[PDB]
């Protein structure tokens, strides 16, 4: 297991232009079109992406490759983050992928304000940042998802995933 499996696992695979959990356009793997109501800046904004008139249909091989993409950007945008950086360069590998599956889903903003999870997480206080992430409208809104992102967090394990 890695950070593509698993989040190939929370996200799933849709080749049609689709309304995620907060009503928002996407694509692919959970690839973010906008944040609009018009299906038409959705579909125009899918055709930037791809470089083609996709007419709202892609291919699984587009979805990848944006789904590559996506991924990195999460990465960099975590190491270019202040305080996001320090707490991620302190844990192992299982968690560093805890930790960008929450970016990608909500994005570099949305985690920088979990402020108080970063600290305990930094100072390793597993049990104590689990509880401190279940408060959140994060856990409330997807917590199937929130809960195999926080165990894995926790437990350093995939078993949530397994
Ligand atoms: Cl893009
Ligand atoms: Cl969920």
């Amino acid at each position: 297991m890695n950070i593509f499996e698993m989040l190939r696992i929370d996200e799933g695979l849709r080749l049609k232009i689709y309304k995620d959990t907060e009503g928002y356009y996407t694509i692919g793997i959970g690839h973010l079109l906008t944040k609009s109501p018009s299906l038409n800046a959705a579909k125009s904004e899918l055709d930037k992406a791809i470089g083609r008139n996709t007419n709202g249909v892609i291919t699984k091989d587009e979805a990848e490759k944006l789904f590559n993409q996506d991924v990195d950007a999460a990465v960099r945008g975590i190491l270019r983050n202040a305080k996001m950086k320090p707490v991620y360069d302190s844990m192992d590998a299982v968690r560093r992928a805890a930790m960008i599956n929450m970016v990608f889903q909500m994005g570099e903003t949305g985690v920088a304000g979990f402020t108080n999870s970063m600290r305990m997480m930094q100072q390793k206080r597993w049990d104590e940042a689990a509880v401190n992430l279940a408060k959140s409208r994060w856990y409330n809104q997807t917590p199937n998802r929130a809960k195999r992102v926080i165990t894995t967090m926790r437990t350093g394990t995939w078993d949530a995933y397994k």
